[PDB]
């Protein structure tokens, strides 16, 4: 157990600022904040914790408001003192996930610097597969240590306690056991994080620089149109009405639109063949086989994707705008894909259907304020371009380097015919071919996504590989350095470890075959798109443009522009994005602007 004699609590100035004398002088110190809510613009400070040696911490207790709270240093008061330090870039700091603190403190116009180890992001550099990233984990993992719980001290269910009712000695060793901790973590990671120049290079210059452009993303928030969203949720209503009463009227009585029970009853009952169709999905979906010539199913299938849309973007956003900002904040998790690519929740934006017209409403939804106007860069298919460096193939290269359209680059080659003849449909098969690629997908799974037969899918990557032959070297040599070392790293040295590559298990293995063709071509982007995040905000910061950035979704940065600036800051943008990050993956940036995210888009 942790008592109330391993951490001190300090409750004067005179204490504060021996220990702020100390925290001067230290090579590298933990830090910590507590407040009263997980909601970062509008939480309030509750305390902070400082650990400057493994076993050395303390707690101060700001304000902590429970009936007869001891007297505490004054929350203004121990700002003022602690701000220096605070927004010294010389004095280095240590801390489980930054970015919440950073926001914290930024609440009451203090600028955190020197914002050098993230325990999380160390960990998740070292191996992001190796299990959560979380304080609770990594202390049982690195130093068979169980830390205190928040459920521990504040509670479980509704009744649960916000920190500032918290007796003082309970919340700190809750407080102090997190910086403390949190600095052996480093103590113990950091030098592994040095063993290899590769992790070491992606966790300094890409991971880091990162949690600050990602805390002030969240916090700028996104401007949200509830009555546009209104509108969509009655008309969907409406929508789903119709299609049931169409459904019905096709056959007869009254059902669910629930597979493999009350449709296999119609469908295939008045003709076709007795298998459902699972909502597995993406390789065979029978409903929408049958749609090219069949009535009911085609409305079931369109029924479905309303209900699903509706209850999780139309219901939901309207209720996650905050009261403080009348903006929407979404989360963003920086240590959670095995890629290294960002993950987003409430709302998990990367959901929001792309071709689809509904998923275009939704996009609408995304509106610039008064004399604003939203701005769209987007990398052009850089997964692509990334594959065709990696393969050293001329012609993939030389078909971005004139322009040309890749899909139909592809088909005419692999179908042999000019270039301005190639049809609808092999523009098609070549574009299912180059994403197969990516994801190192198998000549049935293709045969499953372009509907011809086996074989048939064979032949055309037979004639792919041989008019474009350095792209089967690549996808030989990465899963021969895959089996040989354990693990595939990307242009900037990031790893994915597979340890299932020698499994002995059949698909349990060629899932790690997958993965170590694709995360080289995924990492490699998602690298590219953090390092033109730190870039343009860096800008950002400088020069102090009329913008914001807003938003972070798929291979886009979606930003809020000043109308009269729209042109010279295209520029910008355009430029930092395709010429401060990489420059040996042949890349171009689409940018577009609107009044909404979908006209921009
Ligand atoms: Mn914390
Ligand atoms: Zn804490």
């Amino acid at each position: 157990m942790i008592s109330y004699d391993n951490y001190v609590t300090i409750l004067d100035e005179e204490t504060l600022k021996a220990w702020i004398a100390k925290l001067e002088k230290a090579p590298v110190f933990a830090f910590d904040t507590e407040t009263d809510s997980l909601d970062n613009i509008s939480a309030n400070l509750v305390g902070l914790s400082f650990a400057i040696e493994p076993g050395v911490a303390a707690y101060i207790p700001v304000a902590h408001d429970y009936l007869d709270a001891p007297d505490q240093i004054s929350r203004e008061r121990a700002l003022e003192l602690l701000k220096p330090l605070l927004e010294d870039e010389k004095a280095l700091k240590v801390g489980q996930n930054l970015k919440y603190d950073r926001g914290i403190l930024a609440n009451y116009g203090i600028e955190l610097r020197g914002i050098a180890f993230d325990t999380m992001l160390e960990s998740y550099i070292l191996n992001s597969v190796a299990g959560r990233h979380d304080m609770d984990s990594l202390a049982e993992r690195w130093l068979k240590h169980k830390t205190i719980t928040f459920e521990e001290i504040a509670g479980k269910g509704k009744n649960q306690l916000t920190f500032n009712q918290i007796a003082l000695e309970e919340a700190g060793r809750y407080a102090a056991e997190d910086a403390d901790v949190t600095l052996q973590l480093h103590l113990k990671m950091w030098p592994d994080l040095q063993k290899h120049k590769g992790p070491l290079n992606v966790f300094e210059n890409i991971e880091m620089p990162l949690v600050p452009v990602l805390s002030r993303i969240e916090r700028n928030g996104v401007k949200i149109d509830p009555k546009v969203l209104h509108n969509h949720s009655e008309e969907l209503t409406l929508r789903l009405a119709e299609l049931e009463k169409k459904a019905h009227e096709i056959a007869g009585e009254e059902f669910n639109l629930s597979s493999t029970k009350q449709l296999q009853t119609i469908l295939f009952e008045k003709q076709g063949i007795k298998p459902l169709k699972k909502t597995p999905s993406t390789s065979e979906e029978v409903l929408e086989e049958l749609a090219l010539d069949y009535p009911l199913p085609k409305v079931i299938l369109e029924y479905r994707g309303l209900a699903k849309l509706k209850s999780t973007y139309t219901d939901k956003l309207p209720l996650m705008i905050n009261p403080k900002t009348g903006r929407v904040h979404t989360s963003y998790h920086q240590a959670v894909t095995a890629t290294g690519r960002l993950s987003s929740t409430d709302p998990n934006l990367q959901n929001i259907p792309v071709r689809n017209e509904e998923g275009r409403r939704i996009r609408q939804a995304f509106i610039a304020p008064e004399d604003y106007v939203i701005v769209s860069a987007d990398y052009s298919q850089i997964e692509l371009r990334i594959m065709a460096h990696l393969s050293r193939d001329k012609g993939l290269l030389t078909a971005f380097a004139e322009g040309k359209d890749i899909h139909r680059a592809t088909a005419a080659e692999v179908f042999g015919l000019p270039l301005e003849t190639v049809t609808s449909e092999q523009r098609r098969s070549a574009k299912a071919i180059n994403f197969g690629l990516i994801y190192g997908m198998s000549a049935f799974g293709l045969a499953r996504q372009l509907n011809i037969p086996r074989k048939e899918a064979q032949k055309y990557m037979d004639l792919y590989f041989e008019r474009y032959p350095g792209v089967l070297e690549y996808m030989e040599r990465t899963r021969a350095q895959a089996k040989e070392q354990g693990y595939v790293e990307t242009l900037d040295g990031r790893r994915l470890y597979l340890p299932d590559i020698k499994s002995s298990n059949g698909a349990r293995r060629a899932a790690a075959e997958r993965a170590a063709i694709n995360a080289p071509m995924q990492g490699t982007a998602a690298d590219i798109i953090k390092r033109a995040m730190i870039a343009v905000d860096a800008w950002l910061q400088a020069e102090q443009p009329r913008v914001r950035m807003i938003m972070q979704v798929h291979d886009e940065l979606v930003f809020e522009v000043h109308k009269d600036d729209v042109d010279a800051v295209a520029k910008q943008i355009h430029q930092l994005m395709e010429n401060c990050t990489r420059l040996d993956v042949p890349l171009l940036v689409e940018v577009g602007s609107g009044e909404n995210w979908d006209q921009a888009h």
